[PDB]
């Protein structure tokens, strides 16, 4: 089998990306972010805190004939922008893009952090890191894509997300047509539970390649690039009037400015992210101070290739025996 999905940014910055999801029967379709970097589906429900729902579509499990408690199964995640969501446990039908799991365990929330509240646009997240990150207690659960792997034609999942345009998600298939060149693979960790990879070294706009290996995790639901100060420094250092702003929380530029490219690399290939992709407008409405797209990873512990990052490639998440990341330009 195989899939195919659609992939939208949620804004005018790409702050976020969501994809249709079909759950239960008949099909109630949410809008859920595609995570990379975590490993729960968790959705706004029927079961969540009143107060905390502020415009999204909820899973009402009480209307899907195929929707059964997992009983006495919990869950309760935080992210790494201090947010969160906790919750009970149903297994129901759930398809992406054509492809169909039985028996996913869809994780309600009761209770979700006010972020996600906030955001009217995400109706929940589906985790695609691995399966040893899965929150639900005392019996873990596996991701949509643990569960379908077996019946997919080829054991993999591919991420094409657009520069404030629409991508894809396919499960299952290598879209031939959808990169230019080769795909270079690249080696993975899963110590971590995390798609966790070393890039080969980086360069800014048209300077020369910096060999460094830098370890991190592609991670499709952090928005920014994160890398270490020293990279991240090197980056902003030629953009006139950049600074680190404490108060921010993080580089600004003159939205004036024109940025640099950065490029990444995968093993003896380059991953060209154009200086607009580093843009992500003023830090407050109306003001002439900027956004960066690549800040540090000082303060997190591990270096992320998010959206930034990944939007300039097409990625492919080889969940073969050994696990691999293949990366193309596009």
């Amino acid at each position: 089998s195989t899939g195919s999905a659609t992939t939208t940014p949620i804004d005018s910055l790409d702050d976020a990306y969501i994809t249709p999801v079909q759950i239960g029967t008949p099909a109630q379709t949410l809008n859920l972010d595609f995570d990379t970097g975590s490993s729960d589906l968790w959705v706004f429900s029927s079961e969540t805190t009143a107060s905390e729902v502020d415009g999204q579509t909820i899973y009402t499990p009480s209307k899907s004939t195929t929707a059964k408690l997992l009983s006495g199964a919990t869950w309760s995640i935080s992210y790494g922008d201090g947010s969160s969501s906790s919750g009970d446990v149903y297994t129901d039908t759930v398809s992406v893009g054509g492809l169909t799991v039985t028996g996913q365990a869809v994780e309600s929330a009761k209770k979700v952090s006010s972020s996600f509240t906030e955001d009217s646009t995400i109706d929940g997240l589906l985790g695609l890191a691995f399966s040893t990150l899965n929150t639900v207690s005392p019996t873990q659960q596996k991701t949509f894509f643990d569960n379908a792997k077996a019946s997919l034609d080829s054991p993999v999942f591919t991420a094409d997300l657009g520069y404030h345009a629409p991508g894809t998600y396919n499960f299952g298939f290598i879209d031939t047509t959808a990169y230019t060149g080769s795909i270079t693979y690249t080696a993975v960790s899963t110590k971590q539970g995390f798609w966790e990879w070393t890039s080969t070294g980086y360069a800014v706009g048209s300077g020369t390649f910096k060999s460094t290996s830098i370890d991190g995790i592609a991670d499709t639901g952090t928005t920014l690039l994160y890398l270490p100060a020293t990279v991240v420094s090197a980056y902003w250092a030629q953009v006139s009037g950049a600074k680190s702003s404490s108060s921010v929380g993080g580089y600004v530029f003159p939205c004036s400015a024109t940025l640099p490219s950065f490029t990444f690399g995968v093993g003896s290939a380059r991953i060209v992210i154009p200086g607009d992709y580093i843009d992500f407008g003023p830090i407050s409405t109306g003001s002439s101070s900027c956004f960066g797209g690549i800040q540090s990873s000082a303060g997190i512990g591990i270096n992320i290739f998010g959206d930034v990052a990944l939007k300039a490639a097409f990625v492919v998440f080889n969940g073969a025996t050994t696990p691999t990341l293949g990366f193309a330009s596009k």
